């Protein structure tokens, strides 16, 4: 009924705790020696971390807990402003943003950028069947590249390059800047100026995809020829950049960590990544990937499934309570509590996963329906889930399934995880070795 809380350092309440590189890890740990809810202060502020999927899946009831704008999303707002993942529910900007982009991430709308997400992924393995007999692979890095340059191209048709380059295109630099910067605050001369190159270049697309007038496939289109249905209103020129720049503050690392984290688990699992190698050979028999044949995948796309189960790579989120309520019949909330789903934690929970949470066991995901509502949640939650679900997923299962086809893999260092935090999660300093199967791509 009265709630743990784990070490106070007087007026510093349980701030010290986070002192750390690795906060989330040391929150899971507080969880293993706690329980399912324990409470946590600083200074300003009160959350309650939640880790079972008994009080999580009554925290997902959206009549009862809102999305909350924790302080990390607060510090983000400054350059990702009123965009979908840094706006309160009720803004109508949230409202309008939602109605316009939700059909244009569909699994549908997969077909429409299947063919610039192709042309990033022959890059990556074209990178790859090039390294000398010498030569090794930077997992995370070279999963930035492919992922930072398919957001891009699919969201304004534009095109970083990344492969092009040892130094990453300025947009990303101020951009990758400017995240950091934020987390830290958890300079102002030099923030200032990282959000001027990204508001300058992103302005720039904008200005001049109205002047051509020209269509393409891309999320820019969508939205330069949206209209909210309940108003019928058009998103403005500067929440459709604060949208791109959105795209690829969310989207970017998220995806590239979850790939390198499912290239982690297959190189640690030789038998798991022999089944998904022979389903990549029997699936993949031409030399560019279909749209049909990323979807026939089936048990790439487990392997991602178990990879966001031990480490979704958006580890938490912030919720408020709408009304007074009692969670799990035990603790009373008033209006505006906040609570944080701790998703690793949920995702370990051995009344629905069983005793063997720690293993990496595609398997668990071969029947989708006999997994309990709200027991996995890699992507949020309701309405103020990922918007970029279909396509974070269609990237990895297409990447990575090609990756399966092209080379076999070495993990060459017998690499010890080490997770860096930043606003996601990623396997840092991660390297392979690929050697090339020699198929025609
Ligand atoms: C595997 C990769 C990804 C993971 C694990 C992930 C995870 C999440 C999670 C947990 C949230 C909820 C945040 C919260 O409740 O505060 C979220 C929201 C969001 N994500 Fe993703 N994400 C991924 C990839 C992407 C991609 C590629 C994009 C864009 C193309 C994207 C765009 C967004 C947006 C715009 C929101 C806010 C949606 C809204 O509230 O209306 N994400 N994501």
């Amino acid at each position: 009924k009265e709630m743990p809380q784990p070490k106070t350092f007087g007026e510093l309440k349980n701030l010290p705790l986070l002192n750390t590189d690795k906060p989330v890890q040391a929150l899971m740990k507080i969880a293993d020696e706690l329980g399912e809810i324990f409470k946590f202060e600083a200074p300003g502020r009160v959350t309650r971390y939640l880790s079972s999927q008994r009080l999580i899946k009554e925290a997902c009831d959206e009549s009862r807990f809102d999305k909350n704008l924790s302080q990390a999303l607060k510090f983000v707002r400054d350059f990702a402003g009123d965009g979908l993942f840094t706006s309160w529910t009720h803004e109508k900007n949230w409202k309008k943003a939602h109605n316009i982009l939700l059909p244009s991430f569909s699994q549908q709308a997969m077909k429409g950028y299947h063919a610039m997400m192709v042309d990033i992924a022959v890059q990556l393995v074209q990178k790859w069947e090039r390294l000398n007999a010498d030569e090794h692979i930077e997992v995370p890095e070279d999963m930035t590249r492919l992922t930072l340059d398919t957001i891009g191209l699919c969201g304004f048709n534009y095109r970083f390059n990344s492969f092009y380059r040892d130094q990453p295109h300025p947009f990303i630099t101020s951009m990758v800047r400017a995240l950091d910067e934020a987390m830290n605050k958890l300079n102002k001369r030099q923030f200032q100026e990282d959000i001027k190159v990204m508001n300058d270049l992103v302005d720039k697309i904008i200005a001049d995809r109205k002047a051509s007038g020209e269509q393409s496939d891309d999320l820019l289109t969508h939205m330069l020829n949206g209209k909210d249905p309940e108003t019928g209103e058009p998103l403005d020129d500067e929440n459709i950049r604060y949208q791109i720049i959105t795209f690829l503050i969310a989207g970017h690392e998220a995806t590239s960590g979850l790939l390198s984290f499912a290239l982690y688990f297959l190189v640690k699992n030789p038998h798991v990544l022999q089944k998904a190698a022979e389903e990549a050979a029997r699936v993949l028999v031409d030399p560019v990937p279909s749209y049909k044949q990323v979807k026939q995948l089936k048990y790439v796309g487990m392997v991602l499934n178990e990879a966001l189960r031990l480490w979704p790579t958006a580890p938490a989120f912030s919720l408020y309570a709408k009304e007074d309520t009692v969670l799990g019949g035990e603790y009373p909330l008033e209006k505006g509590d906040e609570l944080m789903v701790l998703i690793p934690q949920l995702h370990r929970d051995k009344t629905i996963w069983g005793d063997d949470v720690e293993e990496f066991r595609p398997e668990r995901f071969e029947n989708p329906s006999a997994i309990p509502q709200h027991a996995f949640k890699p992507f949020g939650n309701g309405q103020r889930a990922c918007i970029g679900q279909q396509f974070a997923l269609h990237e990895a299962t297409l990447v990575l399934g090609m990756m399966l086809k092209h080379f076999d893999f070495e993990d060459h260092t017998n690499y010890e995880l080490d997770i860096k935090e930043t606003l996601t999660l990623k396997p840092e300093g991660f390297v392979v070795k690929a050697k090339s199967k020699k198929i025609p791509l």
